[PDB]
């Protein structure tokens, strides 16, 4: 580039290329002759061939070149095992591993981390020596959650980042396009080959007016999530714009982009502005803010660009929301929630109040919560409810500890957890409740899907802002309304809580703490990564079987699924995170949470040959070792939610050939195409009703599988009648070559020594 500004302090040699962004935006622009939106300037500015790429929103696959790859340890292990199979010597672009998902919340900060490094040494040692070997930066356990460390250090305006985690959109708060992928996508960018993405549609949310009072950043996406619903953002990028953007802090925009994951959006973004500039300078990147000022025309949307849908939100009319309890789109005003809770039968007293995680742990969030706490403390009050605080990184922990906020928070009765996901992925040894107990918890997190936080099917969880969690934690009930109600203080008077007052960013500079990162040695020609042969936590992958040239005849339906089938129903987390690097050991959880439409129950399907109802993994394994190939039938938005490729690998490992649904979630359908399976959808969703558990399916037409040709499916009924239905697919020729080879990895290996 002419300027020589680095990507971050950890890669001082790898410079930001806004000169290329601009050259590819100018090549696209003159092919398209129209204003482009911000996410179009940034996506199309990273095309591998901007002169020739075919560009149509919602239709074409763009072949893109991401700037950096970030990985989290619950998904980094399988991604690094696939990279190890490619045979390639080093990673092609800046990648980092972050160790945040294997640390269980039990007693608090220090004790929980000590136990996690003991319990997990094998996997942390595997991730660091493979990181050292292949040149991947490694953030040590206890250093912080992937998105918080990415916002503090690696996101910048104009970046195209991919991450093996759904909440990777978080990065959009600093003006970049950050997309979550399954681990095999990350190994394409690390292997140095173009990354493909279905060309996004763009939803424009216009922000007008200003935040006031108890209303925070969080409220905007709780409001938008309820307007669009979980199905709302599928296949689109949400792009925030308006005069109101500049009334939100940089870490508030990151809160909003983060939860856009919850409506199925490919990612969300905000346009570069003064708030981002301020945060870039206060986090040791003033030079990035100076470069970006010079390229600002390319980091804002063109005037007059066309959004495929515009939603307008008046921030000055906005008021606090609390969303739940079993989806993030059931939206409520914090004024109404008490009411709805008594008519609906949701438990009114707040058992546990949990604040933090990467969605709501900025210096501003911790401070606004303390500003509430300090008030309750001046009246001899304490949290009525149990109270946990998870700092997003060691820098937010060291900084808020030093400036006092952490001590206010413990003085009202909260325990500070390790800087890791913990209760946000449900990695938590809970004790206050017997399992099955019906109880309400309230979090500042993002997802509140059933069983997400403690695996109690009946814990009702509500997501809101950290200050409202803190206020309701002292209150102990969903009946309390912070902005109206009175609280009875130890000295018998009544008083009411004042709306939080707090610094956006420190007066001082940020404390980073010590010992957080392991640099890779461009040295150690002689790093050795050794999966013990009979290790129960890590296992080297063995190639899947190449496609046999024939059609798929008389396939068994392992399960026909009723309703919502999230990737947590397909591959659960909780106890199974200890097997995220062992494929046959984590496959023993295949589809155990999905509801069987035959009997309305989870984990009991009928074995076609023994005629006994029993566990799905056992049955799929019975089928596999007897030569029966099977299929799953789903309803809508199948594979919704968490990014894990384990949802696609475990079907392949047990004998699965195809998943046919009315519609798929984006990251799960890419993960099925990547593992050699067939993601297919009904040309008519009503055809879901034609297929019963008992039928055998023949998927015919593979010999001339082509983009756009539907595949024909012959349903064969026990009584000899058959029906033929049509099935659509979104494969392009790159992806058909993945199916043909047995998986995308097998194909990457054929472009070397076959
Ligand atoms: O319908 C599809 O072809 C896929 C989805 C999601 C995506 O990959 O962007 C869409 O285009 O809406
Ligand atoms: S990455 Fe963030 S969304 Fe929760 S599971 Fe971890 S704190």
């Amino acid at each position: 580039q002419r300027a020589k500004v680095a990507m971050s302090h950890f890669e001082p040699h790898e410079y930001i290329r806004y000169d290329l962004l601009e050259k590819n935006i100018d090549i696209v622009r003159k092919r398209l002759n129209r204003p482009l939106t911000l996410s179009e300037k940034i996506v199309y500015g990273h095309l591998d061939d901007p002169a020739n790429q075919e560009i149509e929103r919602g239709k074409t696959y763009l072949r893109l070149r991401p700037d950096r790859v970030a990985m989290q340890d619950a998904t980094a292990q399988m991604a690094m095992l696939q990279f190890i199979s490619s045979g390639l010597p080093k990673v092609a672009v800046p990648s980092t591993i972050h160790c945040d998902h294997l640390i269980e919340a039990q007693l608090g900060g220090e004790k929980d981390l000590r136990r996690a490094k003991d319990i997990n040494q094998e996997v942390y040692n595997f991730l660091a020596t493979a990181g050292a070997k292949y040149g991947v930066g490694f953030w040590r356990p206890g250093s912080g959650i992937i998105h918080q460390i990415i916002l503090e250090n690696y996101a910048y305006p104009g970046v195209l980042l991919i991450g093996t985690d759904s909440h990777t959109p978080n990065g959009g708060g600093l003006g970049g396009i950050c997309i979550g992928v399954g681990g095999a996508d990350a190994v394409d960018v690390m292997a140095g080959i173009p990354w493909e993405l279905k060309c996004p549609k763009v939803i424009g949310v216009k922000l007008t007016g200003s935040l006031s009072g108890w209303t925070s950043p969080k409220d905007v996406i709780l409001k938008v999530a309820g307007i669009l619903t979980v199905k709302g953002g599928t296949g689109a990028i949400v792009e925030y714009h308006g005069p109101g953007v500049d009334s939100i802090s940089c870490t508030g925009m990151a809160t909003i982009c983060n939860m856009g994951a919850e409506i199925g959006a490919t990612t969300s973004v905000f346009p570069y502005n003064h708030r981002m500039k301020k945060y870039l300078s206060k986090t040791g990147r003033a030079d990035i803010a100076n470069l970006a000022d010079e390229f600002k025309d390319h980091l804002v949307p063109d005037p007059g660009c066309h959004y495929d849908q515009v939603i307008e939100i008046n921030l000055s009319e906005l008021k606090p929301h609390i969303n739940g309890p079993f989806t993030p789109d059931l939206a409520h005003p914090v004024a109404e929630v008490g009411s709805v809770a008594e008519k609906e039968g949701w438990p009114l007293d707040i058992r546990v109040g949990l604040i933090g995680s990467c969605t709501n742990s900025s210096y501003e969030d911790m401070g606004r919560s303390a500003a509430v706490a300090k008030q309750a403390l001046a009246h001899g009050l304490k949290c009525k409810s149990q109270f946990t605080i998870t700092p997003g990184s060691e820098q937010i922990r060291a900084t808020i500890e030093r400036d006092g906020y952490a001590q206010v928070l413990r003085d009202v009765g909260g325990i500070v957890l390790a800087n890791a996901c913990g209760p946000c992925i449900g990695q938590w040894d809970r004790k206050d409740i017997k399992k099955g107990e019906k109880n309400t918890i309230v979090t500042s997190y993002n997802r509140n899907f059933t069983g997400r936080n403690d695996a109690n099917p009946e814990t009702h969880a509500f997501v809101t802002s950290p200050e409202i969690v803190t206020a309701l934690a002292i209150a102990g009930t969903l009946k309390f309304n912070p902005e109206t109600d009175f609280l009875t203080g130890k000295d018998g008077k009544k008083f009411k809580l004042e709306a939080p007052d707090a610094d956006e960013l420190p007066r001082a500079e940020f404390d980073p703490g010590q010992d957080t990162y392991q640099h890779p040695p461009k040295d150690s020609s002689g790093q050795r990564v050794d999966v013990s042969p009979t290790s129960q936590r890590l296992q080297l992958l063995e190639p899947f079987d190449k496609w046999d040239g024939k059609d798929l005849e008389d396939l068994q339906i392992l399960i026909k699924v009723k309703g919502k089938c999230t990737t947590d129903h397909i591959s659960a987390a909780g106890p199974w995170l200890k097997f995220r690097g062992h494929l046959d050991n984590i496959s023993n959880n295949l589809l155990i949470g999905a509801i069987n439409i035959e009997n309305r129950k989870a984990n009991s399907v009928r074995n076609a040959v023994t005629q006994e109802f029993g566990p799905v993994p056992d049955t799929a394994r019975y089928y596999k070792q007897h030569g029966i190939r099977w299929v799953v039938i789903g309803d809508e938005n199948y594979g919704e939610g968490s990014s894990r490729e384990h949802s696609a690998l475990e079907p392949r490992h047990l004998g699965g050939r195809a998943i046919i649904t009315k519609s798929f979630a984006r990251i799960h359908e890419t993960n099925l195409k990547k593992q050699g399976l067939l993601p297919l959808t009904f040309a008519d969703p009503a055809d879901y009703n034609k297929i019963h558990p008992v039928d055998k399916l023949t998927i015919q037409g593979l010999k001339d599988f082509a983009p756009g040709k539907p595949l024909k499916c012959i349903i064969k009924h026990p009584n000899g009648t058959q029906e033929t239905i049509l099935l659509n697919h979104t494969f392009n020729e790159t992806q058909i070559e993945w199916f043909r080879a047995g998986s995308a990895l097998n194909r990457m290996k054929e472009l070397q020594q076959k």
